[PDB]
């Protein structure tokens, strides 16, 4: 089982914003996500060659990983906050439908997930 291609990170057709609350995802919650002890399975996309998981991409249809977020902040691919809210919720999604619970990396995921939680509760106000 071959890994897919990478989901996108660059699309000159799609249109782009520079956004305090964009520019938070990256500098806070992507950040602090990165740093932790638990981060490096998220770090870029599943490799079901090397890690011999021939049916992840069977069963993951949206796959979605830090690598591919931090390329997406770093490259502004995004119109808003929410887009990217919601890559990260589909990255813990994935990790809890594929395993199974008190599996060490669901484990991993929902530590990451309360960092990620409390960073979102103060999502800063739209600038204007
Ligand atoms: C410390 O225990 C761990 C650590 C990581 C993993 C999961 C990894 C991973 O992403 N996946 C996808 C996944 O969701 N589950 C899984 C099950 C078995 C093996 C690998 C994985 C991983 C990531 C990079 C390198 C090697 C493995 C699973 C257990």
């Amino acid at each position: 089982s071959m890994n897919p291609p990478p989901p996108e990170t660059s699309n000159p057709n799609k249109p782009k914003r520079q956004t305090n609350q964009l520019q938070y995802l990256l500098r806070v919650v992507l950040k602090t996500l990165w740093k932790h002890q638990f981060a490096w399975p998220f770090q870029q996309p599943v490799d079901a060659v090397k890690l011999n998981l021939p049916d992840y991409y069977k069963i993951i249809k949206t796959p979605m990983d830090m690598g591919t977020i931090k390329k997406r902040l770093e490259n502004n691919y995004y119109w808003n906050a929410q887009e990217c809210i919601q890559d990260f919720n589909t990255m813990f999604t994935n990790c809890y439908i594929y395993n199974k619970p008190g599996d060490d990396i669901v484990l991993m995921a929902e530590a990451l997930e309360k960092l990620f939680l409390q960073k979102i509760n103060e999502l800063p106000t739209e600038e204007t």
